[PDB]
């Protein structure tokens, strides 16, 4: 066929019940993460090819960088409950993989000032029980899927994308590739 298991996508052994529809995991620390994120546009360029009816989900993960990995998945819990989200993605990435001011807890806080979101009302979302689940719920769906690489998508608990199985000669070509990949799945 054209689109093949084990080429542009792989099975899960071991699907998984009641998965978010488009499921993406990333980390700051991950180098072809910053890639998806400010050269590739790769989420923003899937959503566009994706139905109507269709939520988009993306989760950061413990995995790498240690103490501050875990700093950034509650950070990124914070984002998600404040939804600010597109305000932090970039100088956050930035921060930990091209300036390298981000170090500490407190060095992920000031990029979020600098965003704009008040001390007061990160330090709240930071301490709250709702960012305590949301923090849960990315390690949850990491553990479901027995994750040990970023970045990864899966679609409807069953689809896992294969990018190695991708033409990279061209950028572009690869994104839409990529992204017709997951509407494919989608359809499935």
């Amino acid at each position: 066929a054209q689109y093949e298991d084990g080429k542009q996508y792989t099975t899960l052994e071991k699907p998984v019940a009641g998965a978010p529809q488009v499921l993406e995991f990333f980390s700051f620390f991950c180098p072809h993460c910053y890639q998806f994120e400010e050269v590739l546009h790769i989420s923003d360029n899937v959503k566009k090819k994706l139905p109507e009816g269709v939520k988009m989900t993306k989760y950061h993960v413990n995995f790498m960088g240690g103490d501050l990995g875990k700093d950034l998945t509650q950070a990124w819990a914070v984002a998600m409950a404040l939804g600010v989200e597109d305000k932090v993605t970039v100088p956050l990435f930035e921060g930990v993989q091209k300036t390298q001011t981000i170090r500490s807890a407190s060095d992920i806080r000031d990029v979020f000032i600098n965003a704009g979101i008040k001390g007061e009302e990160y330090d709240a979302a930071w301490n709250s029980f709702v960012v305590k689940s949301l923090v849960a719920q990315q390690e949850k769906a990491a553990a479901d899927v027995q994750l040990r690489g970023v970045p990864a998508m899966f679609v409807n608990g069953k689809y896992q994308l294969n990018p190695q199985g991708m033409d990279t000669s061209n950028m572009d070509v690869f994104v839409q590739q990529y992204a017709d990949t997951v509407k494919y799945l989608s359809e499935k």
